[PDB]
């Protein structure tokens, strides 16, 4: 699993998303999952593409986006 | 389905979100469903092992959460 | 065809978009034809839900009336 | 929903269905209906591919066949 | 859990299980804790079939019996 | 990363690789990038498990040497 897998990382003020090649989704989330409440992840949510990974409270969606940053 | 699938259920200001062992997530985001936006919940979307439920309007995420208590 | 999405709303952080069993993955992929430029952020279905998400800048209302719009 | 299918074929074992993205399970939704008197033992879906099978008293291209009939 | 597993038959080459909607993943992960030593080359669940195939050394009726066994 | 390939084993009816966890759509999809004109029927992948048939002319054999050659 490569970096070439995640193919674009944006975010709003409810969720952080990633953007993957297809069928890469649950891979690139089991990395999320990883992390955890406590560094910022309350949970994550992965498709065929496409991952909706959400802050846990003491965290802003910035936050947890640039936590993510940090494991990719 | 045993509430032993269920691991643990927290929230913020946007969802609810229930962890559930490897492969449970589709079988308890079932009951999930079994109510309707009129309890509150808009929507639920299960992936492998985490279920994020959202609100309708009038409801807020404390209350869908003491809702899915109730339900398990 | 259409029939097979059955309700669209939204509220605070997401649209929501019902489907018949196993066409959410589907829907979803007609989503995926707008794109960041339309207000669409991302989209993932599971077997009949679609949480769509704005992009900065659109609301989870705009959203919602371009999603009716695609459909 | 006939232009999600892209092809049906088989072998010694099972029947092969190719489809559009995210389609897989509509179609395989849709094999389900029919059940073991007509045929199919199972039906399994991934992301755009199927692999239903013949149930005991019954032959992979009688199923091809059977599949064709409900197609 | 075994009240979500609807049946099990098999054929020539695999040994379909019946679920629950949803149930499907949860079973064949039980399916999965057996694996190659029990007779089991490999199970792939769907949302509510789980197709499942034995190992050289045990035939398709062999599989079967030792699934009622775990279950 | 071919380590998110764990095992590859075969049968009278199929090739099963056994992968990482969620890898299994992943690694399908490079399957997927051959089909008949290599003796690929089909491929169907779970969370972990993938499940591929040869056509015909071709022997599950033929096929457990070639997915090793793709891989
Ligand atoms: N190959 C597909 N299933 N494509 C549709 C994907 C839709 C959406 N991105 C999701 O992850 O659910
Ligand atoms: N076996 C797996 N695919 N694990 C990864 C799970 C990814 C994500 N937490 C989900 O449940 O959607
Ligand atoms: N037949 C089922 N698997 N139903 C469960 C649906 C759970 C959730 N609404 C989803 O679309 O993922
Ligand atoms: N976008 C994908 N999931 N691609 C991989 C598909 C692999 C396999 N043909 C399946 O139907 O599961
Ligand atoms: N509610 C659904 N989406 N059902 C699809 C069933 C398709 C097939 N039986 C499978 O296990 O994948
Ligand atoms: N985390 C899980 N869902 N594990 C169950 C895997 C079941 C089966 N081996 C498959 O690949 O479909």
């Amino acid at each position: 699993p490569l970096k070439n897998l995640v193919l674009d990382i944006d975010y709003n003020d409810a969720v952080v998303v990633i953007h993957t090649s297809p069928g890469a989704a649950q891979l690139i989330a089991r990395l999320l999952d990883s992390l955890g409440k406590a560094e910022g992840i309350l949970g994550t949510i992965a498709g065929d593409d496409t991952i909706f990974t959400t802050p846990a409270n003491g965290f802003t969606v910035k936050d947890l986006y640039e936590a993510i940053l940090e494991l990719f």
